[PDB]
């Protein structure tokens, strides 16, 4: 409906809804001031009454992010190191956006900046990791702060914002004064704005432009009655790739880039020191590191969590000594078989892990990836570009046997078994005469192991077991 | 005004039976934002050349029936800055006497009950005591009958 | 209903009533004169006839500001104070517009402008306050009440004007003449 | 330069989904510009005509190619 | 004039685009995949299905003078 502002929670899918850490886009997408070279102003964009500065980027659009200021606290309090995880970087107050960014951001609750510190005063600089129990903050930041960090870029949830306006002669950076312009990898931009938001309590987005203004409502409440998991089918072959479709909002936290999560989701692993667990943007979106694992299991209850950001998974339902679920490395993923004995083989879910986390991701533990389908559909899934999913199902599978996984407390059972087929010879008259191509029929979906691509028979392809033959 | 959402906060307390207090109407002591708007100044000795009709003043009766138990109490939200001024522990948040402005206690201190309203939206025409969070100024009180 | 142009009172709702102090936003949304690069002609607006002078802001968009000379007066009396209530600035007359503003307002019964006074004088100096009672504007004012104000921007009744075009090349500021934008 | 130097043009390379939709969205004011494509084989879709049934003594033989997976 | 890019993407990822003298932004894209294994054949420069030389994402702000994160 919205002419020129569009906000990343605005999802008719998802009802409007935000919860969480999220961190939510707000572009401001108009023809009237897309240029870059002229003294343009900052348009009036404020939420819940509270402006929101804005930036002007080289496409022409006003950006600007902004997340609740208790959550954001939270989500920090688990960046045990700098650009992993949940890290918002470093948090300042909201009268140091004129020392800090050169520009005034009194009307915020907070400014969460990638800086790092140097000299970590108890006054004069910021908090790195955030008070785990929420709260107003006070801790100042000045220039001398600026011109002390050692490295610049540790926000890890705004990964993918757009280069800010370059300064040049009557044009600041941004149009509006930022220090340093250097988008993803500068202290200044991107930067979130932290505000007062109230769990079940809406949320109003407002832009005032001339003519009309336009105004958008968001609900910042817990979410898991959208969150939901899928299977393509319902009876599944014994190498079937087994794929999961997460319609979860609540593990969307970069509105400009595609989320990645790992979760812990071995269900029978009893050893004490283990538990499911999950874990945030272990790989990237093409499965390239990103940065450390970070422990989230003991945050989730304050992070609005409501049985709907957890993932655990049960391979055998029946315990009758054959699995059925296994995974494997993907495009999107390092998994690694680091029990590679040749006693065993890859139907051992419990022999795959990850190299560069063994502390809680190595053996056992079932590490599974999920990407999301699209930057902000609020989608993910186990299936890669290439189709190869993180699940499996293994070969030596007993018929009848079938695991369940488990996503916001709701079992999905993964049933295994087949269907009759029935091949038969249509002749485009009564005779089959010499001379005549007619087509053969074959109704089978045991062979009809993808909905969304076409299956060819191949003698080459071992994963084709049975083909006709005369 | 035009482009921006207008905030007006009121003098309602219809029993404040001080000679020196009025009831009065007070424009844009808390800005949309909850911060401090500037000064409070006296409006009600001029609303009659403001061409209002009858139609620019509240107030407001916490207790109809003079029963001794107040109705309605009223408390701080995102649009105002509403503190305790009586933070004695003989009275609870329930009076709603003892709630005011701490900077502008000279026309909002003590009794003399401040609601306040914000437009929904720059130029909608349409006022709300509930904030963005569906917090009201007022409030039914805990004990009432 | 219009096209082009954009009153803040266009109200079906209460049937297009406008009140009291009520300052109302008058809006050109053009596609022939919005071009921001070029000085392309001011939009020709008037209210019960009389020219409204508009600022062109960074967004194409012409906006003028009117409200009734003796409710404005009676509102501004209230503020006794600065930059709080419903305080319209500093009263200056129709003649003094362009020493003040840089161009013609003799057509309006009077601007308000967000400046102090530093220097009260009686005739070269425009009120502070407004008369309680309204009545005709009268007093004058010229750049040097421009540069000897030691505040700037005392209008509380428009808090959220946009930008106005700035100056470069051939267009100057708002496109009519601004001195300070 | 047009086609001789470092930079213009140049391909950016995105992940395809076969026998699954590409999707492209322009991102402008007023409303979305949305265009759909399919990335899958395209064997259906090529065929060879040829302009007569009956081929004379010197006649020319014209052969019409109609396949997208050419039109690189 | 240095107006705004158009803010164009594909199954969302942004796609850069430049400006022509024919005042139209042009864009092109293709499969990782497909276009690796193209180039793989074109054992020589300039000739054949040769996409140019492959850079990374991150290479873009040196090589092309922008951010191109986003590509794959």
């Amino acid at each position: 409906a919205n002419a020129n502002l569009f906000v990343s929670a605005e999802n008719s899918q998802f009802d409007n809804y935000m919860s969480g850490p999220q961190v939510i886009e707000v572009v401001v997408i108009d023809s009237d001031i897309n240029d870059t070279d002229e003294a343009k102003g900052e348009p009036d964009v404020t939420v819940n009454g509270k402006v929101l500065r804005m930036v002007q980027a080289v496409d022409g659009n006003w950006y600007g992010y902004f997340a609740d200021r208790d959550q954001a606290q939270i989500a920090d309090s688990t960046a045990t190191t700098a650009d992993s995880g949940l890290d918002f970087g470093v948090f300042c107050a909201s009268s140091s956006g004129t020392a800090a960014l050169g520009f005034s951001t009194t009307e915020t609750d907070g400014i969460a900046i990638p800086i790092t510190i140097a000299n970590a005063t108890a006054t004069g600089n910021g908090t790195q990791t955030g008070s785990s129990s929420g709260g107003a903050i006070t801790t100042t930041c000045a220039a001398n702060t600026l011109d002390a960090s050692t490295a610049n870029g540790t926000i890890n949830v705004v990964r993918e914002a757009k280069d800010p306006v370059a300064a040049s002669g009557s044009v600041s950076v941004g149009q509006i004064g930022l220090k340093n312009g250097t988008a993803n990898s500068g202290p200044n931009w991107p930067f979130i704005q932290l505000y007062e938001l109230n769990p079940t309590g809406n949320v109003v987005v407002q832009y005032n432009k001339g003519g009309g203004v336009q105004s958008t409502t968001l609900t910042f409440d817990t979410v898991d009655q959208f969150a939901e998991l899928s299977l393509d089918r319902t009876v599944f072959p014994r190498v079937s790739q087994v794929h999961a479709t997460i319609t979860d909002l609540w593990l969307n936290i970069d509105p400009t880039d595609e989320d990645s999560w790992t979760f812990a989701t071995n269900t029978k692993n009893t050893t004490s020191s283990f538990n499911v667990d999950t874990f945030y943007q272990v790989f990237d979106e093409n499965g390239a590191s990103g940065g450390s694992a970070l422990t989230l299991r003991t945050t989730l209850s304050s992070l609005m969590c409501e049985d709907n950001c957890v993932l655990t998974l049960d391979v055998d339902a029946q315990s009758s000594g054959t699995p059925v679920v296994t995974i494997q490395d993907n495009g999107d993923s390092i998994l690694t078989q680091l029990n590679a004995s040749s006693n065993t083989n890859a139907n051992n879910a419990s022999a795959f892990g990850i190299s560069t986390e063994t502390a809680k991701l190595g053996t056992g533990s079932i590490p599974v990836t999920i990407t999301e389908q699209g930057p902000n559909s609020g989608v993910f899934g186990t299936y890669d570009e290439s189709d190869k999913s993180v699940l499996k199902i293994t070969d030596n599978a007993k018929r009848g046997t079938s695991a369940s996984l488990d996503y916001n407390e709701t079992p999905q059972t993964i049933l295994v078994g087949f269907s009759f087929a029935s091949i038969d010879i249509q002749p485009v008259t009564d005779e089959w005469t010499s001379g005549q191509e007619i087509p053969v029929v074959i109704v089978d979906a045991d062979q009809n192991k993808n909905s969304r691509a076409d299956e060819d028979l191949d003698l080459n392809n071992p994963d084709v077991t049975l083909i006709p033959a005369l």
